């Protein structure tokens, strides 16, 4: 469909209220005046494409997901993956926890063991102090929930106080930074040490979210053995990303083609999600692929699963200022942060699935066979003028290999 | 002329000050003054299912001094204080002589993964013995790049034991001003048949790698203590605390993630402005951060007590581009490159690397002060 036909179709689907639909048809943008409130030294605005990924089925609810990407084929891939996985029942997703982590680092602590025990014994008192430093969140039902103290040996040694905070629908960088700043004096007195910093942590292991899918082999190919072969290769591709960091970077980049597209569309901080997830990818001592694809040979199903820190937000940042971000949240039915996180996780896994399927699939047939035959021609030692006759003979056979290329090369020259 | 007063100037006055700097041609200045955006029609050719466009702020970071050359850096970010921090850091570091940056190598890596190789050692030697023949085969698969002076330069083979074992053929390719995903993927498709024949194995995939360790770029600065504070000794204390914060990021992954995020507030901002793939740079760099077995901070700040200097350094994979993709289709991306003086990709990599370190400096300074 054309651009305009896409708008008519979206209008007929009634996914947007009449006002939002009109806004989108006028392609309403954040104004320079509002942009001037989001950033500094603003001299204009910058536009990217805004696309829709239909039929994203998460926990039995179907969504049309907005994407902002400049990379060709990314949206098409996500739509393709979503369609297949919808046939296979959609995604199942869950939030394990949703809390943000902040830390105060202390140094020059003469007696770290005692300091650790003193601080741990004042846990409730210190959590009450953080809550009083930012009193709005407790009134609204959130707040600082836990505290842990760790010694980190090295050059020099650090004593690190971590707080775990329920920030509800917000990202909470300012909340944690305010709470941590209030804790510094008492943490110094309790430890008799020096406060180095108090800052939120983007290694958001209190906000893990998991999505999965289960794809019968028949959705991968009609030829019974073929679908199994595609599934087997996708699992092998997932295993390869576990073995080679050079593959892992590309595997995970492919996930974030999708994730970053919907983060931008929803006003979320993708540098934060990227950092937390790529750090999560090396928690076992090696940088590895973030998702796992495995075979269910008994059920003949390909199983995909991906766990990430996904501390996204539905309030704050530009979510209220950029009008198209507001439209994106409306388009999704105004999900909570937890629901949004589960949608984003599914999208990331969908994006990954389309990449792996394309990576492992072979045989352009008509054109691929001439590519194959020319490579074998050259390896056989064909010179420049011999290549075209060679390829022509090869591709005209039911099958061929290097030995065929070499034998025909000898016929050519003899 | 001076950039003083630029942040407090109105939008209209900022544009006038930019005009006074004579950084842009009449057409580009006009384009910016009308805030010209990529149209829906052009967007419709860059992506699929397009139903509109999405706008973000566009800002300038002036006085970025890299290898004796001064730049006005464009930023696209939605996070308050990011542009201000980068501008603050850049001015201080310009006072301190600016950045020194160098490109160690500029090549892309692609890989073919082979499995079911009965004799990996033999396959490894057979493949190595046809190296020159394989490199020429790859170059003929994408002959336009060779006409421009690039192409496949090297090829090596590794056994990666595991479940199962893989035999991996890596190619190292000079992609010139492009990122070269299509170039490498095309060469790799051509290599699959012959690599399978040589190895007597099965090709699993042939794809470029975003772990771009053949494209490392290093940037550094040396900031006298007196540029960190007017009160003198306070400057040394700030230097000491920034070095400590850098060390904390070597010790705790919970800190390293935030440290590295803070770097990419800046890097991704200029990547978007120049039409480059920020997922690719993010992935390779975060992968680089755990090369020593632990996820660690990507930059190092150290005290030079003897010279009374705070020293900053950062090495990253930075395979950025000046040709291809949306580069040139989005009118503001074309404008961003003109704004930088149309740097080569190598030059741009050095500017971006410097920007990331500048951003990092402002984050750490604000954190410990
Ligand atoms: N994991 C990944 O990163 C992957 C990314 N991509 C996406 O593809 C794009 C990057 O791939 P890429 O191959 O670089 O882009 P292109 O496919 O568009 O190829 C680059 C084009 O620029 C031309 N050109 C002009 N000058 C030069 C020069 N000095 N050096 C090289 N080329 C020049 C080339 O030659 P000419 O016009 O004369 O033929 C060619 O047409 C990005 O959008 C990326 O996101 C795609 C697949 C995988």
């Amino acid at each position: 469909k054309s651009y305009q036909e896409r708008l008519e179709l979206l209008k007929a689907q009634a996914l947007l209220s009449p006002e939002r639909q009109a806004s989108l048809e006028k392609d309403e943008q954040m104004s320079v005046t509002v942009a001037d409130q989001l950033s500094e030294n603003v001299v204009g605005t910058f536009s990217l494409p805004y696309s829709l990924v239909p039929e994203v089925l998460v926990n039995g609810q179907e969504y049309t997901v907005p994407y902002v990407t400049e990379e060709p084929s990314v949206v098409a891939a996500a739509s393709y993956a979503s369609k297949i996985i919808k046939r296979a029942g959609g995604f199942t997703a869950q939030v394990h926890q949703r809390q943000m982590i902040g830390q105060v680092a202390l140094y020059q602590v003469a007696n770290p063991k005692l300091a650790q025990e003193k601080i741990a014994s004042k846990k409730a008192e210190l959590l009450e102090l953080a809550n009083q430093a930012y009193p709005s969140i407790v009134k609204r039902g959130g707040g600082a929930r836990d505290l842990h103290v760790e010694q980190i040996k090295g050059e020099p040694d650090f004593l690190v106080v971590y707080i775990h905070v329920d920030t509800q629908e917000a990202m909470g960088a300012n909340m944690l930074n305010t709470m941590l700043e209030a804790l510094k004096p008492v943490l110094e007195e309790l430890s008799q040490g020096q406060s180095l910093m108090g800052i939120l942590s983007n290694y958001a292991t209190d906000s893990l979210v998991t999505a999965s899918c289960r794809i019968a082999f028949r959705y991968l190919s009609r030829q019974k053995d073929q679908g199994r072969e595609i599934a087997e290769k996708i699992a092998l591709a997932s295993q390869f990303a576990q073995a080679d960091p050079y593959r892992a970077a590309t595997h995970n980049k492919g996930i974030f083609n999708g994730i970053d597209a919907i983060l931008i569309a929803t006003g979320n901080d993708w540098r934060a999600i990227e950092a937390g997830a790529h750090a999560f990818a090396s928690r076992d001592g090696r940088y590895q692929g973030l998702s796992c694809w495995t075979l269910d040979l008994e059920r003949e199903e390909l199983v995909g699963e991906m766990t990430l820190p996904m501390p996204v937000a539905t309030k704050g940042g530009s979510i209220g200022l950029n009008p198209r971000v507001a439209l994106s949240h409306d388009l999704l039915g105004n999900p909570s942060a937890r629901e949004l996180a589960q949608i984003i996780e599914s999208i990331g896994l969908a994006q990954n699935f389309a990449a792996l399927k394309a990576l492992v699939s072979t045989g352009i047939q008509q054109g691929h066979m001439k590519l194959q035959a020319k490579s074998l021609a050259l390896l056989a030692g064909a010179s420049e003028s011999e290549v075209a006759p060679l390829v022509e003979r090869l591709i005209s056979d039911k099958t061929f290999n290097l030995e065929t290329a070499q034998r025909y090369l000898e016929n050519l020259r003899s």
